């Protein structure tokens, strides 16, 4: 059940697909910044990748609090669906 | 993203529209009183207020614990959708 | 009542594709971080499908598991969690 095992990265699904990547990244930064230091936020607007984002935290504890605190939060009328990434970002190996 | 910025008041939607007002308020009180001092609960089944409820806590910290703990709780067979109220 | 803390969480909206043995091993792997699990009840009878009970040694463990895993998207389905009721 790797998606339930804490690591530095949360995977968010069920995001409103009408939000532009630029606006999405700024909004996710304002939502998630209260849980710890964000290294970066990933959004692909490649057709298959819409409604999805990755928030990478400096510490695992920050990602866990963010995941438990924001699970199901109705953002632009849609509940956020949050997991941990199955694999954690290469940036963590470089920390 | 002001719906995600902590406030004294939580805004709940996706409430079961078949529950009547006196029973919905009493149930909302019984669920939310463990998180802090509740100043008041606004429910109306009138117009664009239906399926919704405002719980006003004495302290913001109580609202934050209430919203995070009860987000998606299946209340009368519907998952609670909880935001902070707008200022 | 479903909101009043007790030793046991009742989970539904579980994907019915999952078989008894894998579902119990998966639920133990998911919920073991919240406290000591005493057992997990699963039945693959029709009326018991998509459902499970996780019994913790302490009520505080059950409360943490329910608040922490509420709505968790497991096999494409957000977990629905309540405390066990009569």
């Amino acid at each position: 059940v790797p998606e339930t095992r804490p690591n530095h990265t949360i995977y968010i699904n069920n995001l409103n697909e009408k939000i532009k990547k630029d606006e999405l990244k700024k909004s996710l930064h304002a939502i998630f910044s209260r849980f710890g230091q964000i290294l970066d936020i990933l959004v692909s607007r490649s057709l298959k990748m819409r409604g999805q984002a990755w928030v990478i935290f400096k510490e695992v504890s920050s990602a866990t609090n963010a995941l438990r605190s924001m699970q199901g939060f109705p953002f632009y009328d849609k509940p956020m669906r949050i997991q941990y990434a199955k694999t954690d970002s290469d940036i963590i190996a470089k920390m």
